[PDB]
């Protein structure tokens, strides 16, 4: 039942018995593995159809107050069979129950320590936690964005954390952020079907233009939130441009990589994941740590389906762009991530390259193995986009499960 | 909307649903509560060496599953042919407790076997697989005169085709055909005094066996290791490949002159020989297949792999980049420049090979095929896009879903 794990550049061997606390299924089955896809057919957090079976969420609040005890080392204590005895007394009258601060925050903390496709967890224990469930209109849901950002970015020396908004209630509609990012680039589909900026953005550029945002034409545009308080029309709400931070891509020596007019934000801010903890689900907790190069280099710039600038760099660095064969491609992807990484060390804004961070991973993985007596990861997002074997994770093998406190999608909100 | 794996491709945006993988017949190592995908060796397929034939009522549902697919192969599902050789299979199995199969079975389960394999990115070349019948077999001379016939159709001067020879089955209490080489071209990994290894770290065990069963070192780190091969209860006999049918390429840069002076080199044959070949529940314990080179396999795994020759360093320092910080992408530069060499030095002396890019795009075409041929593809992500610029190809972006589909080969213990 325990699975025996191998990393092959080490020959050392560890078994994983933390996935033994996993009680959520996955994709997969013992006829195939379903291991590759992006998301799931419905694992996915479906909008509460109506209040989740009294003994279900009581079973979930209970084991994370276990959890949150234990944490404190005042386990069994007086403390903790009365928090438990509140729960039960709020579950069992109104259907449900709230967390306290301390609990939201050591349940943000698991969260982010449980994401099997996170490779930034060492920093785990680092997460500033803003607590935004006062909150009532998609206004104050702005503030409170700003607030974040202004902290998040810090100058340049980012700083992880995450806001949560109020949780999830049966019968009413979810606070949400319609963007799947707090910053993204637009993309404005034009007349000859091609589109300017980021592709993958067109749909949430159309439904703000939709709501009566004054598109521009850059290639990148700042897009502006969308904002939905319950049951009310999203709202639109500008970011101030100087909360923004961005960094101008240059290239160490190669001069006329500039002249490309490259360009990206400092802060990764994911905005459309839900959080849920101990049975409550949180809609709208938008998080943020900072920046591998590699998913700004390889992927947003890179991806056939996103900016796709390889050929651009290839010609301009006067490459046989002719056939596979030469690594036209391979060569010009290294120095888009080199110019990322020396770009954003110039701006003096945090960042860290695919070596250094797949590293600390292997060490935050020997930390949890002793911990936890286990890690769940999921290899094919562990990995690098780019010299994946050139990496540790690489030869490492890795059990992937889901525990809770944990991050989940859940459906566009549109 | 259909109760089959919904899979899709995030590049292009369109989906498929593989109704391929409910012909299944054999468990992975996931579960609804865990993946296990990313294991290298799941104990599951391993087939280890069973001490008697399978439950005779094993074997015979896995038997007549693979007749049913030769004769669907062949347009003749539930003809009097089909129902005959149904009823020859069991006759055999009830008299011996096993059963032989046709030439033509075995040449449409060694293809179906590569077709079904879900690591393998070439699969587009399967329906193109030569299959040396050697059944006949009886002796380890014999088996060395096999294998090297094999390596002389295969290399082909440069012109390397795709090729399998299959030895005798395992029969009920009888040992089995073995060859304890992983693959038929290797260099020996030589064991030092300071604890390095000199040629291939990954051959030290193999390389040890050799000398202990006779073989004279040498101390080179590029020599070619003899083969030792084991007919049934014999021990194993060694034999030393003749220099002239082993083609190997000296490596050089086509811009960076000094890369040459490396001194770096590599086979041109591919040939795994210590797989398991599964059909119709008979198990092929010798059936050396090979094909030919991806590039990466050469130019990043076996020259950059940490645990291999671990060339990145030296090739960094060549080129003169400070191998001090993580953030120059020494590792990444070097790596690019070594693959580009595999290529050229390969295409200069006109031995085949592919690189990562035209493979994974053949690859895609492929997956098109089978969608349309058998309603899905098994395949292993992990191992299907390269082990550099993953996102930078085609199937980085294509989702994939992995299962056990015989014909197959699997991995085995070692005969030791
Ligand atoms: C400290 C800096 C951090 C770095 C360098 C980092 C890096 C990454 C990377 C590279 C990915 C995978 C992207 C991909 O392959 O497509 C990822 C995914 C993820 N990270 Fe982190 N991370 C960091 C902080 C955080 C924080 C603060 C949280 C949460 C509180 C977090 C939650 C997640 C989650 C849930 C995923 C998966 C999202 C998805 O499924 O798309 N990360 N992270
Ligand atoms: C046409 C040329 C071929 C190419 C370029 C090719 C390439 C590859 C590559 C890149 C791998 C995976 C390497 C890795 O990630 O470690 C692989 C695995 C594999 N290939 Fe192919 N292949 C070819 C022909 C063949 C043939 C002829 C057969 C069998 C008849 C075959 C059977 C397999 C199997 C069983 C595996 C998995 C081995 C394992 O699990 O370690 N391949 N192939
Ligand atoms: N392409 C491959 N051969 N590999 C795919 C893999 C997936 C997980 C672990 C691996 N290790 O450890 O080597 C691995 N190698
Ligand atoms: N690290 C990642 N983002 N990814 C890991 C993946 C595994 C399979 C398919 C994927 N697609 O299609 O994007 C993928 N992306
Ligand atoms: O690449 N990243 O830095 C990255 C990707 C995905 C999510 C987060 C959160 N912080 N950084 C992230
Ligand atoms: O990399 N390869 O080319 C490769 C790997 C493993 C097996 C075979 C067989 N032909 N080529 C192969
Ligand atoms: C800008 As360059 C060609
Ligand atoms: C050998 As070079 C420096
Ligand atoms: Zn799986």
């Amino acid at each position: 039942k325990f699975p025996r794990v191998k990393n092959w550049e080490l020959g050392s061997i560890t078994y994983d018995t933390l996935c033994a606390q996993s009680q959520q299924d996955g994709p997969c089955t013992p006829r195939r593995c379903l291991g590759s896809l992006v998301l799931p057919r419905k694992l996915q957090t479906r909008p509460s159809p109506g209040p989740p079976p009294a003994e279900q969420l009581l079973s979930q609040a209970r084991d994370f107050i276990n959890q949150y005890y234990s944490s404190i080392k005042r386990s069994g204590s007086q403390a903790h069979e009365e928090r438990l005895q509140e729960v039960e007394a709020e579950v069992a009258s109104t259907g449900t129950y709230h967390l306290r601060e301390s609990e939201l925050v050591f349940g943000a903390k698991q969260a982010w320590r449980n994401a099997p496709r996170c490779v930034g967890r060492i920093q785990w224990g680092k997460l500033q936690v803003f607590d935004a469930r006062d909150c009532s209109s998609a206004q104050e849901m702005f503030t409170y964005i700003c607030n974040h950002i202004k902290y998040a970015t810090n100058r340049g020396n980012l700083r992880s954390a995450i806001t949560v908004f109020p949780q999830r209630a049966p019968g009413r509609g979810d606070f949400r952020i319609w963007n799947s990012q707090l910053v993204r680039y637009a993309g404005y589909r034009q007349q000859d079907g091609s589109v300017r900026g980021d592709p993958a953005n067109v749909e949430i550029t159309e439904l703000c233009i939709q709501h009566g945002w004054t598109p521009g034409n850059g290639r990148f545009d700042v897009l502006p939130l969308l904002l939905q308080a319950p049951d009310e029309a999203p709202e639109l709400f500008v970011l101030p441009p100087e909360l923004v931070l961005e960094v101008p891509l240059e290239h160490p020596t190669l001069e006329w990589f500039a002249a490309l007019g490259l360009r990206w934000y400092a802060l990764p801010a994911v905005s459309n994941m839900l959080l849920e903890i101990g049975g409550l689900e949180f809609s709208a907790a938008p998080f943020s740590g900072w920046y591998m190069s590699t998913e700004i280099g390889t992927r947003n710039l890179c991806d056939p389906h996103r900016y796709n600038i390889l050929e651009d760099v290839a010609v301009c660095m006067d490459l046989d762009t002719r056939t596979t064969s030469s690594l036209w491609k391979d060569k010009a992807a290294v120095e888009i991530n080199l110019a990322v990484l020396h770009s954003f060390q110039l701006a003096k804004v945090t960042i860290v390259d695919h070596h250094a961070a797949t590293v600390s991973f292997m060490k935050h993985l020997d930390n949890e193995q002793k911990a936890r007596g286990g890690c769940p990861a999921d290899w094919a997002w562990i990995v690098p986009p780019i010299s994946g074997s050139l990496t540790p994770v690489f030869h490492q093998e890795m059990v992937n499960y889901i525990l809770s406190p944990a991050f989940r999608y859940q459906p566009d909100p549109w």
